[PDB]
């Protein structure tokens, strides 16, 4: 599914992602943006085999399991094509487990160098929230 920027910033509002680790709202918003365009159903390969999953482009070396990625870890505890569902929720619970790991969502390579430092509240603007 391609959602539509507030249908989005609503969605992930209740899931509880606005402010979550000092995060705010418009911030999730522009990560997905530039991550996947706010498509649930995109993959990107890396060069060293492993695969990006869904709307948060998470990956498969550490957080999910597809069955090619050699030596990874599974710490979402979900198959990765759980990720490229319409209901966001997998990709929710699992993005609150990598956000808490240490690094924030300098993680998310796409919010570190287009979103971090930006007007992030421009991406919730104009929504009913």
């Amino acid at each position: 599914k391609v959602f539509g920027r507030c249908e989005l910033a609503a969605a992930m509002k209740r899931h509880g992602l606005d402010n979550y680790r000092g995060y705010s709202l418009g911030n999730w918003v522009c990560a997905a943006k530039f991550e996947s365009n706010f498509n649930t159903q995109a993959t990107n390969r890396n060069t060293d085999g492993s695969t990006d999953y869904g709307i948060l482009q998470i990956n498969s070396r550490w957080w999910c399991n597809d069955g090619r990625t050699p030596g990874s870890r599974n710490l979402c505890n979900i198959p990765c094509s759980a990720l490229l569902s319409s209901d966001i929720t997998a990709s929710v619970n699992c993005a609150k487990k990598i956000v808490s790991d240490g690094n924030g969502m300098n993680a998310w390579v796409a919010w570190r160098n287009r979103c971090k430092g930006t007007d992030v509240q421009a991406w919730i603007r104009g929504c009913r929230l």
